[PDB]
C-alpha cells in the first residue's frame, strides 16, 4: 500500500532542482518508501509535523542521519543534544537554551547590528560583490566566532568542519565519503577549541562551561555542547542569510516592500527560512511499530523528513512557491518543531534580522550580475556563488 519511489533526495540532480521531485514525493502519498536508501519518507507538512512532535516513537538517539547508531558506529561521539532523547536530552537542552537566551541576545544585538551595517557599507563601496563569500559567509564569520569566544587562529577550519557535519548526516555517497576523508584536521581544531581554557570570557563557550556546577551538566559534557555550537552555529546562518539575499535578488518587489518598512526585516528572514529551508532534511528512527498517515512502519526503521517540502506543501500554505515577506510564517518547520526545535533560532534570527535591516536602509536594488553557482551538501541547501550588483539607496 505504501508507494515505492526511486528518487534519490541526496543526488546532485535533486539538489540542483528539488521542487518537482518534492511534489512527486508529496503527491505519491503521506508515507513513501525510498528504495535507493531503504528508508521511509514523509514530505507533506502534516506528517513531518506529526513525526517531529512524537519523539518517543520517532527517536533521535539512533541518529538523525541515515546511519542507525544501533547498527553502525557514529562517525564521531554522539551529540549530547541533537542525537539524544528525553530524558537525557532535557538538561543539556536547558543549558543551551539559557546560553542562547533573550538576555544573551540583548548583550550581543548592538554589536551584531553594527557589524551588519558596516559590512553593507563596505560592500556598497565595491558595488559588485559575491553575496555568498562577501556577505552570507563574511558577516557570520565577523560576529559568530567572536561571540563564541574563539581565538583568531584556525577559524578557517569552521566552515569546512560544518560542511563535514552536515554532509555526514547523509547516506554514504561520495559527498559524505569525501567529507569524512578530509575531516581529521578540522575535527582536531574543533575538539581543541571546546576545552574551557580556549574559550574567551563572556562568550557562548565560556557560558556553557560555567553551567557545569548547577547540576544540569557535568564538566565533561561541556566540551561536546561547545562542539554542537561549533558544528551548527555558523554554516546554518550562512545559508539562512544567503537564502534571504537570494530571495530579495529574485523578488525585487519584496525588496521594495522591505525598504519601505524595515521593521519587516525579521519576518522577511523567517520567510526566507521557510522558502529555501536551508536545513532540508533530518531523519528519525522508529522505536516501535507505528501507524503514520494510514501506513504501518515497523520498529527500527529510518524515517526521512523533508522539511523544505513541508514548507512548500500547498495543503498547508497558500501560494507556497511565492516569497512573501508579510506571510504568516508561524508553524513552518525550517527550524524544526517540538522538543528539538532549533535552540539557536534566536541567534539565527538576530543575524538575519540585522543584516536584512542594513540592506533595507542602505540598498536600493540587488541585481544578479553573474553566473549563479549552487553548493551541494547532503543536508544544507544554498549557493556557492551569488554575484550581485548592489545599488545604494
Ligand atoms: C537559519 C539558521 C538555522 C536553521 C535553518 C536551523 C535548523 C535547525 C533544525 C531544523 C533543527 C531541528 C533538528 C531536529 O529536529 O533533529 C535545529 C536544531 C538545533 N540547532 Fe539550529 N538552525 C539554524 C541555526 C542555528 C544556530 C545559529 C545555532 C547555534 C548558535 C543552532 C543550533 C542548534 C542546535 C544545538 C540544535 C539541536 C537542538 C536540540 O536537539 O534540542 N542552530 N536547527
Ligand atoms: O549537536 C550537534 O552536533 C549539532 C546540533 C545541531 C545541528 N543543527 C542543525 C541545524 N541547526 C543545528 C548540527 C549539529
Ligand atoms: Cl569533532
Amino acid at each position: 500500500t505504501i508507494p515505492h519511489l526511486a528518487i534519490d533526495p541526496f543526488s546532485l540532480d535533486f539538489f540542483d532542482d528539488p521542487y518537482p521531485d518534492q511534489q512527486t514525493l508529496r503527491d505519491a502519498g503521506p508515507v513513501v518508501y525510498l528504495d535507493k536508501w531503504n528508508v521511509y519518507g514523509v514530505a507533506r507538512y502534516a506528517e513531518v509535523h506529526a513525526v517531529l512532535n512524537d519523539p518517543t516513537t520517532f527517536c533521535s538517539s539512533r541518529g538523525v542521519g541515515l546511519s542507525d547508531f544501533k547498527k553502525e558506529k557514529p562517525w564521531r561521539p554522539p551529540s549530547l543534544i541533537l542525537e539524544a532523547d528525553p530524558p537525557a536530552h532535557t538538561r543539556p537542552r536547558a543549558v543551551l537554551s539559557k546560553v542562547l537566551s533573550p538576555a544573551t541576545m540583548k548583550t550581543i544585538r548592538d554589536g551584531f547590528a553594527a557589524a551588519a551595517d558596516a559590512k553593507v557599507d563596505e560592500l556598497l563601496q565595491r558595488g559588485c560583490i559575491d553575496a555568498i563569500a562577501d556577505l552570507a559567509e563574511a558577516y557570520p564569520l565577523s560576529v559568530f566566532p567572536d561571540a563564541m569566544g574563539l581565538k583568531q587562529e584556525g577559524r578557517e577550519h569552521l566552515l569546512p568542519y560544518a560542511g563535514l557535519v552536515f554532509n555526514a548526516f547523509g547516506p554514504p555517497n561520495e559527498l559524505r565519503q569525501t567529507a569524512i576523508e578530509r575531516s581529521a584536521p578540522h575535527q582536531a581544531y574543533v575538539n581543541e577549541q571546546c576545552q574551557r581554557p580556549n574559550l574567551a570570557p563572556g562568550g557562548f563557550g565560556a557560558c556553557i562551561h560555567a553551567f557545569t556546577d548547577t547540576g544540569e551538566i557535568t564538566p565533561d559534557e561541556a566540551p561536546l555542547l561547545v562542539r554542537s555550537l561549533l558544528s551548527a552555529g555558523l554554516d546554518t546562518t550562512v545559508n539562512g542569510i544567503g537564502a534571504a539575499v537570494y530571495c530579495l535578488a529574485r523578488f525585487p518587489g519584496e525588496l521594495q516592500r522591505l525598504r519601505s518598512d524595515p521593521t519587516l526585516a525579521r519576518n522577511a528572514f523567517e520567510e526566507a527560512v521557510r522558502f529555501e529551508s536551508p536545513v532540508q532534511t533530518f531523519f528519525r528512527t522508529t522505536t516501535r511499530e507505528v501507524e503514520l498517515g494510514g501506513a504501518v512502519i515497523g520498529e527500527g526503521e529510518k524515517v526521512l523528513m523533508f522539511l523544505g517540502s513541508a514548507n512548500r506543501d500547498p495543503r498547508r500554505w497558500s501560494d507556497p512557491d511565492l516569497y512573501d515577506i508579510t506571510r504568516k510564517t508561524s508553524g513552518h518547520v525550517g527550524f524544526g518543531s517540538g522538543v528539538h526545535m532549533c535552540v539557536g533560532q534566536l541567534v539565527a534570527r538576530l543575524e538575519g534580522e540585522v543584516m536584512l535591516s542594513a540592506l533595507a536602509r542602505k540598498v536600493a536594488a540587488i541585481d544578479i550580475d553573474g553566473p549563479v553557482k549552487r553548493r551541494f551538501n547532503n543536508t544544507l541547501r544554498g549557493l556557492e556563488s551569488l554575484p550581485v550588483k548592489l545599488t545604494p539607496a
